């Protein structure tokens, strides 16, 4: 995806529907000239407020569907504003269930002004069957217990912290939220069963012997709807580092309420072995849980005794920042 970005708003009523648009501002700034705003937006979202014209005249190379649709349909009120980019000469990329590309008027707009649609959701391009063959450079990947325990954000934040610290990193995207926040990245949930480890491998290529991937993580092995996803991680990317992710007060599994949560000693005892197989380096470093749903005094206690039970650093990295789970890299 060409940066710098316009950042559609549409007429999302609230910062509810913005969650793509805030993290993009939240994490990569420097990737966001503006906000487009329809009638009727509620989402304050703080950018400069530009029209496709001031913004192409600021260097925004793609207008970038920063809120959420519903799953449903792009409505005519949004294809007037898309079909207008394309025209004024912006890339359009959305990471909506409905592909711009099934609109049949913005795929031949598309086509005609010789501007791009990404549709980040789905592949564009093909990836091969792994090969396992080891790849110079470091790679970190975090997982979870459950889905949603705080792996994209902890994997965002370590390579804030390592980017401030002259650290050689690059996150790397493996959902539609995170290659809209950074530009590039590996749709892995839409990937085919069979392309899914080589797709991880073609997303953390040969680096720099001290260069650092920080794998945005997905599903968890301990969830049978998506551990296959979490296993084409694990080996696809031979993980150096693991971090364990977790959110404790919650009774079960994402969408599965009759499942259990396991607990981070079997994380630990499931994962090592698997990551192993494809690194056989691969060591847990640090731990990183979700205790916003912990009051303060609970948080430090949950995390003090983590620590001491799993001889290793656990830390909420909202409430005090990631650089614990970076001195732990360094090792």
């Amino acid at each position: 995806i060409e940066t710098p970005y316009l950042l559609f708003l549409g007429d999302a009523p609230d910062m509810l529907a913005a969650k793509v648009a805030i993290g993009i501002r939240d994490w990569r700034p420097d990737h966001a000239v503006g906000q487009i705003s329809l009638p009727g937006c509620g989402a304050n979202l703080g950018l400069t407020e530009m029209t496709l014209e001031e913004a192409k005249a600021a260097g925004a190379k793609t207008l970038v569907i920063g809120v959420a649709n519903r799953g449903g349909k792009i409505s005519q009120e949004w294809k007037k504003v898309l079909v207008q980019a394309l025209e004024e000469g912006f890339d359009l990329a959305s990471g909506l269930h409905n592909l711009l590309r099934d609109e049949p008027d913005l795929a031949a707009v598309a086509e005609a002004t010789g501007r791009t649609l990404h549709d980040v959701r789905v592949p564009s391009v093909q990836y091969p069957i792994a090969d396992g063959v080891k790849r110079r450079g470091k790679r970190c990947l975090a997982v979870g217990t459950d889905c949603s325990v705080g792996k994209m954000y902890t994997a965002l934040a370590m390579d804030a912290e390592m980017q401030a610290r002259g650290i050689k990193s690059t996150f790397r995207a493996t959902g539609q939220t995170g290659i809209l926040i950074t530009g590039d990245g590996v749709p892995l949930d839409a990937v085919i069963a069979d392309f899914m480890a080589g797709s991880i491998e073609y997303l953390t290529p040969d680096n720099d012997d001290d260069h650092w991937d920080l794998i945005e993580g997905q599903g968890s092995l301990f969830h049978v709807s998506y551990s296959g996803v979490t296993m084409a991680l694990v080996h696809g990317g031979q993980p150096d580092a693991l971090i364990l992710c977790h959110e404790p007060t919650r009774t079960h599994m994402r969408g599965l309420p009759d499942y259990d949560v396991p607990s981070l000693e079997e994380l630990r005892d499931v994962a090592l072995p698997l990551a192993q197989r494809a690194n056989k380096d691969c060591k847990i470093v640090g731990i990183s849980v979700n205790t916003q749903h912990l009051g303060e005094e609970e948080a430090v206690a949950y995390l003090k005794e983590v620590e001491g039970r799993m001889g290793l650093p656990a830390v909420d990295p909202y409430r005090h920042g990631a650089g614990r789970l970076v001195d732990a890299l360094a090792a």
